[PDB]
């Protein structure tokens, strides 16, 4: 019976369309300033192991709106220790709430703790995998052009941040992926080898622009002289599909900007990006808690 | 269409009498045990770069009181450094939230978040300008003794803490000020230039005193020497209109006691000060997000 | 009329029944998924001047679950100091909230600060007492063996953690204790005499045991040497009653773990003790708030 979303995979295919098309639909309910409170009672646990602010308003502003409370655990507030600390932090909170998300950095930490959770566990974000994310940038692509199955989405910088997501999720929403990186910056051998069925690796960033419905890029506006040539441009846009739209990693650290250019272009969707972890969430929650609602 | 409060002059006086007049509404709604909840579904988020405990506490219970939820961001949690990292900030936290308010020091950072705001700012405190303390006062002054309008107000210390608020709402609210200020701790002339129509500067605290209707102070109980004769007192009081109210500065920082004789003194309002930054904030509040309203 | 709970004995004996009766019927309706919120435009303020995350969280997800809201004040965010800074928070944010919990280590400061509140304290714990781990031990027993009324409890461990409550309870809820406490760690002489009528020294654990109904125990797994036969086993547990049930204090310190034996003991009810802080809270908010109900 009890569900979790660990890892993408978790859902199917076909739970994933509903979920990215439940996403926009609460997005207009929202805008629309319906009232849809499915969740009065309810309590969302979030752990940050590590802090992300992005992942907690959003949560927190999600469940909110829902008529639920978001309960607020910051690092050294619960014991996230490896043994009993994890596994009796997990059956106690999961007694008073009723969904938790964790954000850790053991892929063995967010299994253990689900194993011994009572309540659904959502792995927001991971050192490696940006679940979340990927979800609110599927919802943002789905709402600007509809389903991406069959489409060509082309990553454009190192394999850090989203890409092994985008890789990950090649195969799970049905579109094919071009990683174009820098010579000496290149996706881990291994993993490229694990998706070798949808995702394939392309030098020339013109050539993987070729035809794209999506250009996602994690290189940031001016090692610099390495990635220069991966800079996303509106010249490089020039080169997909027409009905290319264009995402950008959000910012992480410090110096991380994204150009006036790509975020005016009409092409970009960064601002959705954003935004849609906030209604990508809500449709997750509703969906592992669904038994709970009416 | 899109309106902020960003300083006391963004309502108009007459917008400002009606926002005093539903806080006083407001307050005694929340005493009778009235529940009304117009936000539903709507969340604050409070952006602290200089922490207030008083102002969060208010704002978190007055959006609570309304149905809604506050998003509490600490200093070291979202970017407000100058340029792209203020900006970005604002747009993406509007894109989720209802409604901001903001601590910060910056009046041109005030500002500049809300240009790319989508959604109205509350500028709760600068450095200078007490914008939401001042409104809880002039709504306790109000329920006391009805409209400040051609009153004389008493303004017995410095140039700081709320001075400048008090000088600034003379002329909105439509009072007389005198500035009874030791010599050698006078206001800025070049703002008693900018509020010379409605504001004096008076030495003798006794005569600034004389015929006032409220007396307000931020001098702290017992440099010391110069402000010993700027203490107020009961007897100061005597000397003022037999209507007069007191009100206190609330204590910023460690050492700061009001006099038990101030506080158990009849004309002494200063408890509803600080309770009415509740009423005063969710009357605010419910004006800049009426047409969310019914 | 204005009542507290700072110690156990601020509610009568029936009053006790009634509140831990009240909490089964308020975890039964939580799990049924009934709603109740009977608090809608109420407000908890909890004040920690020490952390207790299991505090924070419980409170927090009770008064949520009721309709109201929870403002969280860390240590360092209000002025707790001995005097005008204890008894000025009080008035003010008793002005603004409905009913607040306090985790001080002063018995003088939380009776301090309840003089001067316009609203019910909760003392959910200090450095000496427990009294809300205490009401939901013993909702726990309650929920399992009913009425611990004529009973015998036996302490086995110090005079730390839970054993004054314990002591404490013994009179009020009618139940007959032995402390079982190694040579050199007993507790105080003077709280033996002060409970003297109810409460027992008994240095044979095996003894102590006999006839036991409930077995409680602040005794960590492996000073060792001399807690060693006072280590609680399922062996120990075989010379009480055979309804006897098994509790432990929760962990509160780095390396305090219960053994697997205990937890997965079919006599152990350690899992509902941590759970029944959500719902033994709710009881006691809903009876200090009862004149605000309905």
């Amino acid at each position: 019976s009890l569900r979790h979303f660990l890892t993408l995979s978790d859902l199917t295919k076909q739970e994933l369309e509903n979920l990215i098309k439940r996403a926009s639909e609460l997005r207009k309910m929202q805008h629309a300033g319906e009232i849809y409170q499915p969740f009065v009672g309810r309590t969302l646990g979030m752990i940050f192991e590590k802090s992300s602010t992005r992942t907690r308003i959003s949560f927190e502003t999600g469940m909110g709106q829902f008529g639920g409370n978001a309960i607020f655990l910051s690092p050294n507030d619960t014991q996230l220790g490896r043994g009993e600390p994890l596994e009796d932090s997990a059956r106690v909170i999961s007694s008073m709430v009723d969904i938790i998300m964790i954000r850790t950095f053991g892929h063995e930490k967010v299994e253990t703790f689900a194993e011994y959770s009572s309540v659904p566990i959502i792995n927001a974000l991971t050192d490696d995998y940006h679940p979340c994310q990927l979800l609110a940038d599927m919802q943002t692509y789905y709402e600007h052009r509809g389903s991406i199955e069959n489409k060509i989405v082309t990553w454009v910088g190192d394999g850090n941040n989203m890409c092994s997501s985008f890789m990950q999720a090649a195969n799970q929403f049905g579109f094919e992926l071009r990683v174009a990186a820098p010579y000496g910056f290149e996706p881990d051998p291994k993993l490229m080898e694990r998706f070798s069925h949808c995702v394939s690796l392309v030098e020339n960033v013109q050539d993987a622009a070729k035809d794209a419905n999506l250009i996602v890029t994690d290189v940031w506006a001016s090692r610099a002289r390495r990635f220069a040539p991966y800079q996303v441009t509106p010249s490089l846009l020039d080169k997909a599909d027409p009905e290319v739209v264009f995402m950008h990693c959000l910012p992480a650290h410090r110096g991380e900007e994204i150009s006036h250019d790509m975020l005016n272009d009409p092409r970009s969707v960064v601002w959705d990006e954003a935004e849609n972890r906030l209604h990508a969430q809500k449709a997750l929650m509703e969906f592992l808690l669904k038994d709970k609602i009416k």
